[PDB]
């Protein structure tokens, strides 16, 4: 429907042209196609395989060339690119192309939005990172096999001969593709069934399950006095829970006592809750399962849980956490104890002030609500995510900044101190300061938890010591103590007393949320981000569906 004249075009995209002409000398070696020969370069068409230019593009912009403004971007940002690769990073044309770029995006994105778009941004998604059959860095180059063996240029050339091993098959060196880690996917765009104008579906929030008539924009919407059918797909409309409630709760009449300006409701929703079993280790298991000694395994029940707030009108998912809960039916040493499998943040919560205080009423409200169902004991492992690693939302905020282990221990404490003082948690000590408190003397008398420290360093040890299970241990946990956290929920006498555990929520069926693995796998397989405020919100909206749809 929207048809622009040329004459339109023309007027309001030739600045954003001139704008690159003049910048001198920086825009001279793109003012006219290059000529390869006279230049002094044969090799241009072997890698430029769709030569642009400014002079081409003020030509078919002059000419009405271009139906819609997009196609001009395009134009554009093909030159750029077809210098970027051609030149080296470290080149003339390199750097003066950037600087044409940088003044582009700064002239280009008002432009778009006078011709009623979202942005004029030119967008594409983050590169995911490629690991080592070691990590693999973005524009250095690297080998690959299937797109599923990769292999960095030092590590290849390590292996000794022509023959690689993948699994067992044997595979020629030759038979890998040499290439760069310098591929960026471009974000996608939907089409107003109204006026045509295409715009980032990102940017307009534009979910096809949602509203399966089709996008309209809110420029046509607003010209009708419409406004969109409502989102029923909603984090508040998924289903409650006793647990949700309570978090919530809590959360909520803690922001309302702050009274703080442009403060939003929090919305805690419970999203998993399975059975599962951990699995005692090989080695732990022939030191002490065979002989009878300990459990072979432990039972307990998995929660997944996320809180959202609506920021700018929109649902946002900023904090994520998994359980383990292992009840009063569970063999010693796991009985009635809560261990943290993972908690996760994304730092758009609003106020910013606050954004702290409300973690820790999660954290806070969660001690307590178990505490009461007659889990005796909290058990944390302060453990930041590995480099450029995410435990529950995929690809945060390069802005984000990642705590190191003492901030994060000091995080913990700060949330257990405020436990203690509302008298929830009686108290809390570090795993080795617990031990000696417990006379422990075995490794068998630990906690054991699913993916945990303790299980793994167990094996280690026994393996090292050439059969003992506990030999080290108090040094192990002296040495690594800042980091364990054991939480003292109900204390002394009453702890040996308590009536059966009976969790008053059903289970969950839930196999995106059973485990940090799967969601990590839809997000990264569906370019689904974290990372910037707007991807977040699609990430939240696409989350939302999935969680509503597969129930
Ligand atoms: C076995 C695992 C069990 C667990 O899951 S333990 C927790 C592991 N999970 C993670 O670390 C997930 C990634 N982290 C997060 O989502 C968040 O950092 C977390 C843990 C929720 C806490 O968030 P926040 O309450 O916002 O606290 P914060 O420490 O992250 O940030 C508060 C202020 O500290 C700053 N900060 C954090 N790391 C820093 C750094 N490395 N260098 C310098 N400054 C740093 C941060 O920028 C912020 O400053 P500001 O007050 O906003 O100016
Ligand atoms: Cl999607
Ligand atoms: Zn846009
Ligand atoms: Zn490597
Ligand atoms: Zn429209
Ligand atoms: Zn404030």
């Amino acid at each position: 429907k929207k048809i622009f004249k040329p004459e339109e075009l023309r007027q309001a995209l030739m600045p954003t042209l001139e704008a690159l002409y003049r910048q001198d000398p920086e825009s001279l070696p793109f003012r006219q196609p290059v000529d390869p020969q006279l230049l002094g370069i044969p090799d241009y068409f072997d890698i430029v395989k769709s030569p642009m230019d400014l002079s081409t593009i003020k030509r078919k912009l002059d000419t009405g060339q271009y139906q819609e403004p997009w196609q001009y971007v395009d134009d554009i940002w093909l030159m750029f690119n077809n210098a970027w690769l051609y030149n080296r990073k470290t080149s003339r044309v390199y750097k003066y192309c950037s600087k044409l770029s940088e003044v582009f995006e700064q002239e280009i994105d008002p432009v778009m939005q006078s011709l009623g778009y979202c942005c004029g941004r030119k967008l594409e998604f983050s590169p995911q990172t490629l690991c080592c059959y070691c990590t693999i860095p973005r524009d250095a180059t690297y080998y690959s096999y299937q797109n599923r063996y990769h292999f960095c240029e030092k590590c290849f050339n390590e292996i000794q001969g022509e023959s690689v091993s993948l699994g067992q098959t044997t595979i020629n060196k030759e038979q890998f593709s040499k290439r760069k880690n310098d591929t960026l996917d471009p974000e996608l765009f939907v089409e107003c069934t109204e006026c045509g104008r295409k715009m980032h579906q990102i940017c307009v929030l534009h979910h096809e399950i949602i509203w399966p008539a089709g996008f309209v924009c809110d420029g046509c919407l607003k010209k009708s006095a419409r406004t969109r059918k409502e989102n029923k797909f909603s984090a508040k409309r998924l289903p409650s829970t006793r647990l949700g409630t309570f978090l919530e709760n809590r959360v909520n009449d803690f922001l309302r006592r702050q009274n703080h300006p442009e403060s939003g409701e929090v919305t805690v929703r419970v999203v998993h809750a399975s059975d599962k079993t951990v699995e005692v280790k090989p080695g732990m298991k022939a030191r002490f399962v065979d002989s009878g000694e300990m459990a072979e395994s432990f039972p307990y029940r998995t929660k997944a849980l996320f809180a959202f707030e609506e920021i700018d009108g929109v649902d946002l998912c900023f904090f994520g956490m998994h359980v383990q809960e292992y009840g009063s039916d569970c063999p010693p040493p796991n009985q009635r104890r809560v261990y943290i499998s993972y908690l996760d943040s994304v730092h758009f919560f609003r106020p910013k002030c606050l954004r702290t205080a409300v973690y820790h009423e999660i954290l806070i409200g969660y001690l307590e609500y178990v505490k009461k169902l007659g889990y005796t004991t909290g058990h944390i492992w302060a453990c930041p995510p590995s480099e450029g690693d995410d435990y529950i939302f995929h690809c945060h905020p390069p802005d984000q900044k990642i705590p190191k282990p003492k901030r994060l221990q000091e995080w913990f404490k700060k949330m257990l101190d405020k436990a203690v003082s509302e008298r929830i948690v009686h108290d809390y000590k570090d795993i080795f300061k617990q031990a000696t408190e417990d006379r422990l003397t075995s490794a068998k008398e630990l906690p054991y938890f699913e993916g945990d420290f303790w299980p793994n360093v167990l094996e280690e040890s026994i393996k090292e010591s050439g059969g003992s299970g506990s030999q080290k241990l108090y040094a192990t946990m002296e040495k690594h103590k800042e980091v364990f956290f054991v939480i003292r929920l109900i204390a002394g006498p009453a702890a040996n007393s308590l009536p059966p555990i009976v969790d008053p929520d059903p289970l969950i069926p839930c196999d995106l949320m059973d485990g940090r693995d799967a969601f990590l796998t839809l997000a990264r397989d569906k370019h689904l981000e974290f990372s910037s405020l707007r991807r977040a919100q699609w990430s939240t909206m696409c989350m939302l569906v999935e969680l509503h749809t597969q129930s």
